[PDB]
């Protein structure tokens, strides 16, 4: 059958940073020879685990099937590895496959992802964050000036030192530099307690902080609600939510103002849409985490939230690095997911 | 340090099953998968823990252990099982919060507890709570495709094996079939045998209600995973409209997820599985939580390790799973007057017959 899945190949790359992040490619070949690649990525752990799952648990089960029936295959995968699923490694792996199918669906239908995911805009608000917690203060600000002159009107910094006061300092430093008009967000990486967080959001309400990202453990939905009810800075989370249920819980109880689903680990573009469709119902901004190359097509598709521009140069090893027109990420009109890996450049980082 | 971690060796086994086992959502089952993890110290000390699966995930569990966790563990004090376990959570967090990650963590932590026992010279049931060395138990079968005669004969075997409680799978497209097979099992075992059911998260809320209603008359001790274990509210709705107590737990991989259950699911019985919710340390954290909500601490799979744990808390039941891990152990499960007998050797009470399972080792290989 024309669209029947004939082969699937999955490669793992260790790519250096500035220490290193993982990239997992997954290429689906069809009957008529059409190809499509999807991917997922990591901050350094579980690359092998993801590739093992794909290569033993999921891929051989997928050979034979019709690549056009993507919801079907998605659903099938979720039940197939359920015992060792319900999030974790299993969802990275699922994403990689689902994205490649979306890619074939794009090339097949001659449509770019931004129109495929709903097509409400081809451009979107963006903002830069860094792996900046350990950074000396002057080093941080010189970095942020960099972002502002590259063409971005919003920045973000990590907070969460045992020395709380050092954090309120760095937040005030950045607001001085950027002035009234540039947007400011903070991300705590679930290092705070509820009461620790409430301390900090109270201490910096004055700096027009646009959101407080993952203030406490993301598994603490009541926690967030306790925070938000003692706080006037909008709460944000999503990175680490891997299941449409986990997003369900977040809307139901977490009282969030901004939600950031990551297509690479909440089950690809099918899952991401599940999440974004949900978030929209709750009249909340649809934002994203990591994977700028892909997500620009997705944020722009719902036109409502921020595209996070992450440190990982995943886009530096593709054909089209993120494109900015005045303070806005621009999405590719090329059919597919609008991402296409520079195979020759990453080939040196492939592993095993 | 004399109990620093030296080398940690992890093995995969694809162990076949005497026959094909089916249930409502996992399809078929011709083998299960075993993962063994041996932690060695600076004084020759050797502890070994394990986890299992229904045939999927083994390579993925070995991979995670071999690259992401094992190297980061070497040169820590095996005594600090609290610290090493707290460490593993944050270490793989980005690709964690359950799923493959907690299987991984469980094998390692159970090793550390096998060391803590051998080093302290204590049996698990004392370590895990002490409150008893024997415990109630029931036989589960992954038996949904077995025609009615085979299911009954097979059940006739569980009674004759010295057991006073049994469970059967339900989840057929035709609800009537499941009703007629429950009615049958009750008619075969008489009033005195405890009887449970298990639908493997295969029903809609409406279906679980209709089903539970049409069979409450057969004195069903609990109703295991009627619906998705992520639909806590779903569990609420079912419990609010039916009499037979609800049970879940075997798919909950996080202390938070058990929290959600106790908070919302309105469960009568909960079933932590040490193999996949953070080993013995996590199991206790969850058993403790299950206890404070005045719910009987039961158990899923891995009969030879849990017999210690259900005994130790002495409030719930021990499942005699259909993956006969204990048969490739040196000590098969021991039943005395319808009760499970916890091992008294120091450690976890489990020591595999490496010679027997040796023929079943798998090894990665190359694509
Ligand atoms: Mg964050
Ligand atoms: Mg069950």
């Amino acid at each position: 059958m024309k669209t029947t899945i004939k082969d699937i190949k999955t490669r793992l790359f260790k790519i250096p940073l500035k220490d290193h992040f993982e990239l997992i490619t997954t290429t689906v070949t069809l009957e008529d020879g059409s190809q499509g690649t999807g991917y997922t990525y990591t901050g350094g752990k579980g690359g092998y685990s993801i590739k093992a799952m794909l290569e033993y648990d999921i891929q051989p089960a997928l050979i034979g099937k019709d690549a056009t029936q993507i919801e079907e295959i998605y659903d099938f995968m979720e039940w197939h590895i359920h015992y060792v699923g319900r999030g974790g490694i299993s969802t990275f792996a699922m994403s990689a496959v689902d994205i490649a199918l979306w890619d074939l669906k794009g090339k097949r239908e001659g449509l770019p992802l931004w129109k495929m995911a709903g097509g409400k805009n081809n451009t979107c608000k963006a903002y830069c964050g860094g792996i900046d917690l350990q950074f000396p203060l002057e080093k941080l600000l010189n970095n942020i000036c960099g972002y502002l002159e590259s063409g971005f009107n919003a920045v973000k910094i990590k907070i969460g030192r045992e020395n709380m006061q050092e954090d309120i300092d760095r937040i005030k430093a950045v607001r001085e530099l950027i002035g009234p008009d540039i947007t400011f967000m903070i991300d705590a990486n679930y290092s705070l307690t509820v009461e620790q967080a409430i301390k900090l959001s109270k201490a910096v309400e004055q700096y027009d902080i646009t959101w407080f990202e993952e203030p406490t453990l993301p598994d603490d939905y009541k926690g967030f609600a306790e925070i938000a009810d003692n706080t006037a800075i909008p709460l944000a989370m999503g990175e680490n939510l891997h299941t449409i249920h986990e997003f369900g819980y977040a809307m139901d109880q977490a009282k969030l103002g901004y939600c950031q689903p990551d297509a690479s680990n909440c089950g690809g573009i099918t899952g991401w849409l599940k999440a974004a469709d949900l978030i929209t119902e709750h009249n909340i901004p649809v934002c994203t985490h990591g994977m700028q190359e892909l997500h620009v097509s997705l944020v722009s598709a719902f036109d409502t939230g921020w595209l996070e521009v992450h440190s990982f140069p995943i886009d530096e090893y593709t054909k089209r690095p993120l494109v900015v027109e005045n303070f806005r990420a621009v999405a590719s009109n090329e059919p597919g997911i609008g991402v296409e890996f520079d195979w020759d450049k990453i080939a040196q980082y492939e592993v095993h």
